[PDB]
């Protein structure tokens, strides 16, 4: 079937990011999946082949002759519909090729997305989790000196006094990094590639609904329909001038496709919008461990403004990336600090686990 | 066939963590091959294809008319029943369509799991097993100037109180993981998810079983039915107007399907109620000879109260990992300890492999 | 076809262990290859499909009539033998689900085999291999100097009373070892397993010639056969109530698929019969080199009683992995001395090879 | 299908360069997949096969004799047309040929590019990466003593009289590279055989466009025809001399592949002539930062004369692999340098990421 | 098809050596894959199927007559000819085997180009290859101190007599591979295997241009033939002794696979016949850099006599590979001292691209 080669060749499945998030490769897997599935399931062996339109022929045509009365009425499909008016049934045979092109459709916007923005965010996404695995190895040498003094002065004096000038002094300030964050917030040439990439995707499911609505619906509960033959040179002959009670065997297939389709979508629009609506709001959901690690402070200052920035997708992209080998470690342990106090605790634990 | 892509994008087959069980294995091996194997078994060159649905037209009629009359009742299965109630034959045209629906669904779990608990688990089983690993370098590295003084000393004052404040000195003490199985103890988002997989396929067993009672078992015995074809166009026509003797031709097939669809759940259900009830209680299988290492003793510590939590989990999936290259040792040696003795053998086969 | 998938699904081909021993492969590989290659070769292009059954109808009959009367009898398989004694051929359309359902009970124990023993007996030769690669760096240690004294003396006072004095010596001692061995011994947790895995194939072969005997070997000359259309709805009309001359087309398959699967079964049984019986006695192809190495010595020291002992299949399981890469060496070099005599040669033949 | 294998034959997808543009790729992508797309949906399971012609034999006719009727014109497809002026409608016959010829044609400039002009351009390539690459050291070194100086002095002495010599001093200068730079600036070779690749793309459109043109377009709305058969040794028989109402049951195929080879191509006219303009004149979008760095400023100095030369492939060769891992770095961050100014903030960003 | 197998079991694609020039390697691929793909295209779905023969039987017959009347003559081809003569037309029977026979015979002198000199070729390159990658610190390493006292000195004291004493010292001399040269100079065991590979294409042209000469041409433009079926156990029955009008369907595949044939040969003769002459002439197009070099004069000095030797031939191979990794540096980049004057620059690039 020509269906299984396009199934590798378009939904197939760096060496340490993923830029994709699971939402995402879910909804355009499904999207590309669910038309060619349909089409593999309609004009395959699950139902029986042959000739899928029968026609009633008189008993004085032979096999030859009903042939071509039923072999030339495909190709001109249209019935003389008396309930003179002609009506057409051009899906029944158009089906496959809109699946096909549905499928194409629905596979552009993932092409618009790898082409527009793949680079310029993984350098981005690369350069940032530098800067950020240097932070521990730049943490444990800053905070030494503090873990032997809290045993010869008190607590104002050792996590009140004592951290005004050890965390201001220069060890762990990152000038390079902020200035780039502080300039990349002002930029917006990213968060358009993603606006877009989802735009597109509702524009051909509302397409979708339209043709399905025009077209079909109409030609649906309809098996029978009377064409003709003599509209040619062969006028000129004693025959039958209308063709009578001629019959499509495939209305259930068409039914259960159409049916699918409607559906398929009709639950991934919900999918679609929350992605779109995940960038409307700024995200704090762990921002209170954040504030006090000398390097992922500077990530939750910068919180002000609009939310439509490349911050928040570069923000977006590297939480699910903040589990890869390094940084899947005690960052990913700062779970039993869930409620002065942090005057020992905070500090025998990160002290415990150095490597 | 369909079935074979389905197959491997269906049931296809980190980096040192087995993360699912053999018993849960099997069973969704299984769970989900069984449809698709017997909707592959029931439409295959096994048994020869050809027309589904015979029917026995008068002499009078050509091949295409034949063609037509027996064309025509394949897509409208409805029987004329004089045992004049008209009854529905619709299962024996829907039935791959239900199996490929029930293999979607009985496959939609994995996905759940798959998806909401695996990170947590690999990082916490990546953490346990990280820390566990430093205990090897605890017990005859600290513990080795033991029977050193037991020689030169006596019973109580070498064996009995001199083995107390080495227990009690900061080599044998791991404060970090005791707060954090404290921690993980009073979670309930872990078990959460086991609990939806097993009941998932209980409630997709128990769905089969009434969608197979229910419109199953009735048309299993009947294999021959009247139909009719003067409804409509052909209403005003020279013919029978009620067919004769239309007999279903892979009846054998529709009783295999049906017989093998029942047995592989029934005998199935037993393994997944065991695998739901496997979690109900407490594992101290081993607790004998882990409440003696220097860090297996806090897992032997923490069991009280209801054992339904995230702990017990992560000790079950612990269990089947505890032999992976470097756990793959001593401690998998310590099975000839089966039976003041502790004095001497304990020791020797701790001293005598160390690497 | 379907046989294909299930080929490399089920008899498809740590890291340098070995679970299988060598000869029990073939047992294995060609009770489950059998059944299946015999369902590929009994409907195949070469010996081509179509109609299974024929039937001589009469000529006024039409194509379709005579097409309806021999299809309501492939799935209706009874002769009206008047040698009224129904008789049915019901083998001749079960022969391909016999031979799946045959195909799946031999792999059934090779699945109990690889899920029962596999982990303790892939622990158990771990550990051992690693106890026997320590041997060999011992006979430069202590046994290297200690016979660089018979240039200074003759051998009845220096080889025959101090070479026992290193030997009974703490160099050539693992007590840890001989403990393991000795609790091994006394198990049987794995012998059952090989027995079981025996006796399933045998019962299972069993069964196989059973089933042949019982249903098969009595429709074999068996060609012509009389069927009956008239007993339902069509009993009721103007035809031959009885068919004449009804021939199955696709006896000589059935002939060579019983003979072959006869003959392979007959064939393989000594196979089981001599893998079985391999356990019921201990080897000493090699012992003689065993007893003067450091530490083969323990293995052939512990044979005594009846050899029904996890150590007998530990041993058989060890044999031929004592030439991987390492045990792959002077140990395999040590066939030329075959025919006091070891005063000498027994060690220079392992100081010219030291690596 | 013959299709399917010619798919991964030609379009199927050092270790460190790209030698290819994306845009390109997508071009020859769409150039040679079209056809062969074209020609798979064409004549595959999608449409119902079968005979291609078909005509209305008279009812004495046997089905033999029908058969040899229409199948004895099918390669002789003559139209008899009286509107004696015969009309041969050949290209119904040759489309699948012409469309697989038009492939091969896409195929081989693509060939031409991969044979006579990589070995050229891949030695240059890799020369020039190490050169550009000892740039780095060769920046912050070479003007580190320099801030040195700035505490130490004030006015234009430390960086415009003292920060004179150090550019052309003997480290900062590269003579190997000046005079690769002259040579290869009056070079011609490389550069005339990308116009090459460019015109066969063009030249072989434009003869798609004049076959598409001469040859189709006038059989378009033309489905029946009549032919004859008494022209040889069946003249001297008694039956239909010329043929009445044959009719070609694969028109719409015909024009769908018409319409959508033309619509690709004229798609595919504009991104070719915008890769042949890209040449045509020089790029300094970003040549501000390269003007500064010590060894990136030789490329932006040698801007002169016409853009035809080796260089300018060169340069746009090497832009497209100026982030592979090392120029990945430092080079990619100086964005945020975008609006004397360079006294510090250009140098506390260089000194501050090393690495 | 048997083709798609052929095509990767023939025609499929050291560690670091080409043995087959990039020219070898298309002639190759073009003629063994011309016929696997014609007789691809002539039977496969691209042309429709079915009887290559059909005949015009009399309507009397049946259709069972009429199927043995065309279907005995297939196998018996013989066209009795009134222009009695008796002529055979076997080619059209046996065009699929002789093109089979083709693709074997051209794959045949790959066999003996692989198995005659592939070893004994390796062995010389690698060995001139590892002793020519020595002669890189050999020039700048030893000749170094060259420019060092040309300045306190005078043009002829260092520049041509200086140079004249350290270029006879044993840092210069490569007595061992001169001596290899001077050996493998005299030896002509390999060149006569280029010559048997290059005269088996050129025969085997000759025997296919022979062939298509002899046997085809003839039965060109003959499609109508009359056989005869009373010449046996048939004789003595009424019907017509000598059919009439039997035609062939598939001449314009005929034609088109003879066309294809001889074109792409006639096509393909002048590369073989280039190749052949590649290596009567000596090549120096490049010798005025070998000329200076330590090792590589060796290979400039040795060019006398006639051209036919082993040396031509590992010359041509080893060009090929001159740019793998290390020689693919400086040797490589000696093509800007294309125009006493090499006094400076033929010192300062070597000096200044050392690694």
């Amino acid at each position: 079937s020509l269906a299984h080669t396009a199934a590798e060749y378009m939904l197939s499945d760096l060496k340490g990011l993923r830029l994709e998030l699971p939402l995402d490769r879910i909804v355009k897997f499904v999207a590309v999946g669910s038309p060619l599935l349909l089409m593999s399931l309609a004009f395959a062996q699950e139902f029986s082949s042959g000739s899928p339109i029968s026609c009633f022929s008189p008993s004085n045509f032979s096999i030859r002759q009903a042939a071509y009365v039923d072999s030339s009425c495909w190709d001109s499909l249209l019935h003389h519909k008396q309930d003179d008016k002609m009506k057409s049934l051009w899906p029944h045979k158009a089906l496959p090729y809109s699946l096909l092109a549905l499928a194409l459709l629905m596979y552009l916007p993932v092409l618009l997305w790898q082409y527009a923005a793949v680079p310029a965010l993984s350098s981005d996404l690369l350069f940032i989790i530098s800067e950020l695995d240097k932070s521990y190895n730049r943490s444990i040498r800053l905070v030494q000196h503090m873990l032997k003094i809290r045993q010869k002065s008190s607590d104002p004096y050792v996590f009140w006094n004592e951290l005004e000038k050890a965390r201001k002094e220069r060890y762990f300030e990152f000038p390079l990094l902020e200035r780039y964050l502080a300039c990349k917030q002002r930029s917006h040439s990213l968060v358009a590639t993603y606006l877009l990439r989802n735009s597109l995707l509702l524009i051909f499911t509302s397409a979708t609904y339209l043709y399905l609505g025009h077209f079909h619906l109409d030609v649906f509960f309809q098996e029978e329909f009377s064409c003709s033959i003599k509209t040619g040179l062969l006028s000129d002959e004693t025959h039958v001038p209308n063709l009578i009670t001629c019959r499509l065997t495939s209305l259930s297939i068409f039914q259960i496709v159409s049916l699918s389709s409607v559906a398929i979508y009709t639950i991934l629009v919900p999918v679609i919008i929350y992605n779109l609506t995940r960038l409307c709001r700024w995200d704090k959901r762990l921002l209170s461990v954040y504030e006090m690690l000398p390097a992922f402070d500077l990530l939750s200052r910068k919180m002000l403004g609009c939310p439509i920035n490349d911050l928040n997708v570069i923000l977006l992209f590297l939480r699910a990336n903040i589990s890869e080998l390094i940084s899947f470690s005690w960052l990913s342990v700062l779970c039993v600090l869930k409620d002065n106090i942090d005057t020992v605790v905070d500090f025998m634990t990160l002290l415990a686990g150095l490597e």
